[PDB]
């Protein structure tokens, strides 16, 4: 399954690099559960709607969420900072 980073949430992955390691393995954990489960496990996966239906949401802290897109063979991820 490829792995899809815009350039808004490779930013997003970039500052927790060089902001806080735990996040950035927290991140990486969320990304092997998806590729394993996508819409099952770990961060309570759940659905986002509107303009971002389609997406879905994993907690990464109680602030910080990952927001990805699941295709046929590619997981989108959308961002990895804010809310």
């Amino acid at each position: 399954m490829k792995l899809i980073w815009s350039e808004e949430s490779w930013d997003d992955y970039l500052y927790w690099q060089e902001t806080d390691k735990r996040i950035v393995k927290k991140i990486n954990e969320l990304i092997k559960d998806t590729r394993r489960t996508p819409f099952e496990g770990k961060g309570k996966p759940e659905p986002l709607k509107h303009n971002l239906s389609g997406f879905w949401s994993r907690r990464i802290t109680e602030e910080h969420r990952l927001v990805y897109a699941v295709t046929d063979d590619s997981l989108l991820i959308a961002a990895c900072r804010y809310h």
